[PDB]
């Protein structure tokens, strides 16, 4: 039972009203759209928990895609941010520019993006679940999940001082492995989990590399604006 | 400082030594290789906090994965389980049996494989962490994180339910999504986390399908048995 203005001629994106803490995830496959400039649509979803969105995402949440196969033949979906780079790269990354050109190269991209996927992205997940939305507080395992977060800058900052090492991944240009980790390792977020980002220097100096970069600037200054428009929600034009 | 026997000849998978609770990631990279007849060695590790391992995994965990390049000039390395399984895939599933064959396939094998990745194994990670090795007991964060496991039971089960999907991510052949979700989704672990497995009958029957695999069952058999044989650490 789909709404009327929800129609896949092309990838759809499925975002929330853009917030300070909503977009952490969803800037994620919007990040890797502006970098390979693949046509898109933005869908602001009202209510995750709307049956039809169910449809699309089983766990209820965003980022998801909506987008119809190579041949035409069925509507793809992916769901969960990682999956949604791993789409998004499968699809439109033809030569591999951040999805990696050989079994080498995805080895290693396969390593990070995986690593944010199970460490650092549930940790800070569960981290700004028991600090926020938890009805009580829980010290005692917000202490532990920030101590988690530190050991997991460790490694990302270990893995920045190897020799000619600028990305995470590979030496040579970022990949969706520097995507998926550059929101939970950037000084804003770092500064919200009540860290001194400066103590991981090599990672502070990457997380402004990425910064600097204009497909990331893009996506920072969209993903905050979708549902401030006059369309508040539903497809955005 | 390498220990000797570690020479990178094939593909080399880093275990510990096989118990109840010191297997459930290690072996499926093990179930991959079993059913793809993939050439490999084991090398059962003493200590994860060895320097030496910790330059192949820096998470300092079992399972991880070197092997030699396609080329064969240099050496790769596979940390994490979602990792080796996409390695193992990317590197000898060349038809796709298990790495899904089209980009159709691989949209519904990754959000599977990913939802294993970002959800159900943290979760269960964190619920045993707090459950067992924390050095205070914190049962409401304990009942929140088993709360979670229900909820991520409810959504395979809603899958599972679907007409004619007897695999997670795809309707007619497992994939990598249902070896990476199989041994956090069968009865010993649903025994373990408190909850009564026949609650969610579906993914009761897909756990049982998975387990009766030949290479599932020689793969659950050899984890078991690893550092029990004659040689009790390093290469086997």
């Amino acid at each position: 039972e789909r709404p009327s203005d929800l129609v896949v001629n092309r990838l759809v994106l499925f975002v929330v009203k853009g917030t300070a803490t909503s977009t952490n995830n969803t800037v994620k496959p919007l990040i890797l759209l502006e970098e390979l400039g693949v046509p898109h649509d933005i869908y602001v979803v009202e209510k995750v928990s709307a049956p039809w969105f169910s449809e699309i995402n089983p766990h209820k949440m965003v980022p998801a895609i909506l987008d119809r196969s190579p041949d035409g033949r069925d509507t793809l979906r992916a769901w969960e941010s990682t999956s949604t780079l791993m789409y998004i790269a499968d699809a439109y990354d033809k030569d591999g520019t951040f999805g990696g050109r050989n079994v080498q190269e995805r080895s290693e991209i396969n390593n990070w993006l995986t690593l944010h996927t199970a460490a650092l992205g549930p940790t800070a997940k569960y981290w700004l679940y028991f600090y926020k939305l938890h009805p009580e507080k829980l010290p005692k395992t917000i202490e532990k999940l920030r101590s988690n977060i530190t050991v997991q800058y460790d490694i990302l900052e270990r893995r920045l001082n190897e020799p000619g090492q600028q990305y995470l991944a590979l030496k040579d240009r970022p990949t969706i492995a520097d995507i998926a980790t550059l929101p939970f390792a950037m000084k804003s977020t770092a500064e919200l989990f009540g860290l001194e980002f400066e103590k991981w220097p090599k990672l502070q100096e990457w997380s402004v590399r990425m910064g600097e970069r204009e497909a990331v600037k893009r996506a920072w200054q969209r993903v905050a604006g979708f549902g401030h428009g006059e369309k508040e929600y539903g497809m955005l034009e």
